[PDB]
DNA sequence: GGTAGACCTGGACG
DNA sequence: CGTCCAGGTCTACC
C-alpha cells in the first residue's frame, strides 16, 4: 500500500539495508530506553521517527538493519542518507569490543551483558538533547515522551504524515525562546519544566552566544562541556551528563540518576567514601560518577547505557 | 558549604 | 480514592 507506515514485507523495494548484526545493535533496547524520546514502534519491530530532518522507519533482521525514508516519488534510501543512519547509531564503534573490555574488568557487567547485547549510544543533536532532558526532571520515560511530542507538535517544523501521525522536526532555539512559550508548554502539561525550556532557550540566544556556543562544545573537553551546560536554567549535573554523553561526544560522561544509584548499591555494594551524605546528593552523585569511570574506563558512559537500559526491564 | 522543601502530572498501586 | 512515583534542579537557610 502507498499509505501509512511501511513495513519491510509490504513495500520491499522501498527498503535498503545496512550490514549490522543484532549483537551490534538492538533497536528495541536502545530506541525506547531513555536516550531519544522520539521513536515509536508503530508496527511490531518497526520503529519510526525523525532522523537527520527526515522521517524514517527502521527494523532489523539477524544480520541487517533495514531502513526506509519518507521525504517526490517514493524510492529506497540513498547511500548518503544511509550514512546518516550509520552516523546516528555510531556504527563505526564496534560494540563487541567495548562489551569485551567492560566484561573483562567487571564480572557483574559480563553477567548482564550476556542477556542485553546491542545497547549503544545514539549520536544526537545538542538542541533536542538539551530540551528533551530538561524535561526528564522527576519524570518517567513515558510522560517525558508525551511532553516532547507535544512540544515538537506545537513548535517544531511540520514534516510528513503517515496514517494519523504528523511528524514534526525538533523546535529551534528561536521558536522555544518566543513569547508566551512557557504558558503554552504549561497547557501542554510540562509543569515547571515549561519555565526551564523557555529560560534556557533565551539564555542561550541572549546570553551565551546562541547556537554556535552549544555546538562548539563538541570540541571542548568533557569537564568544560559539563561546566558550561550547568549554567543553563534547569540543567543540573545529571541533565548535563546526559547531554555530554549523548550529544557532545563525551563517552566518559556518566549520568547518575536513581537507577544508577540502585545499581551501584545492589550490584556493587557501593557506598560514598569522600561524600558527606549517605544517599543522593551533589557530592555523592559526583563521586559515584567517578566510581563508574574508574571501573569502566573512557567509555564508562556507554557501559552505563547498557545497565541503565537493562534496569528498565525490571 | 551541605541539606530540606517547593515546583507539576499522568499512570501506579493498596 | 489518597499517597507514591519517575533519567532533577534550584535555593533559602542551618
Ligand atoms: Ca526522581
Ligand atoms: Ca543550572
Amino acid at each position: 500500500s502507498e499509505f501509512g507506515h511501511r513495513t519491510l514485507a509490504s513495500t520491499p523495494a522501498l527498503w535498503a539495508s545496512i550490514p549490522c548484526p543484532r549483537s551490534e545493535l538492538r533497536l528495541d533496547l536502545v530506541l525506547p530506553s531513555g536516550q531519544s524520546f522520539r521513536w515509536r514502534e508503530q508496527s511490531p519491530a518497526h520503529w519510526s521517527g525523525v532522523l537527520a530532518d527526515q522521517v524514517w522507519t527502521l527494523t532489523q533482521t539477524e544480520e541487517q538493519l533495514h531502513c526506509t525514508v519518507y521525504r517526490s516519488q517514493a524510492s529506497r534510501p540513498t547511500p548518503d542518507e544511509l550514512e546518516a543512519v550509520r552516523k546516528y547509531f555510531q556504527l563505526d564503534v564496534t560494540l563487541a569490543q567495548l562489551y569485551h573490555h567492560w566484561g573483562s574488568v567487571d564480572s557483574h557487567f559480563q553477567e548482564v551483558a550476556q542477556k542485553f547485547q546491542g545497547v549503544r549510544l545514539l549520536r544526537q543533536d545538542p538542541i533536542e538533547c538539551l530540551f528533551s532532558f530538561i524535561c526528564s526532571s522527576c519524570n518517567n520515560i513515558a510522560r517525558i515522551t508525551g511532553m516532547v511530542e507535544r512540544l515538537c507538535q506545537a513548535f517544531g517544523p511540520r514534516l510528513i504524515q503517515l496514517d494519523d501521525v504528523t511528524y514534526h522536526g525538533f523546535p529551534s532555539l528561536q521558536a522555544l525562546a518566543g513569547p508566551e512559550v512557557e504558558a503554552h508548554l504549561r497547557k501542554l502539561g510540562l509543569g515547571y519544566r515549561a519555565r526551564y525550556v523557555s529560560a534556557s532557550a533565551r539564555a542561550i540566544l541572549e546570553e551565551q552566544g546562541g547556537l554556535a556556543w552549544l555546538q562548539q562544545l563538541r570540541e571542548s573537553s568533557y569537564e568544560e562541556a559539563h561546566k558550561a551546560l550547568c549554567i543553563l536554567p534547569g540543567v543540573g549535573t545529571q541533565v548535563a551528563d546526559c547531554i555530554c554523553l549523548m550529544a557532545l561526544d563525551k563517552p566518559q560522561a556518566v549520568p547518575v540518576d536513581v537507577h544508577m544509584w540502585h545499581i551501584a548499591q545492589r550490584d556493587y555494594s557501593w557506598h560514598p567514601t569522600t561524600s558527606q551524605a549517605k544517599g543522593p546528593s551533589p557530592q555523592t552523585n559526583k563521586e559515584l560518577g567517578n566510581f563508574f569511570r574508574s571501573l569502566w574506563g573512557p567509555y564508562a558512559g556507554w557501559a552505563q547505557a547498557v545497565l541503565f537500559s537493562a534496569d528498565l526491564r525490571q
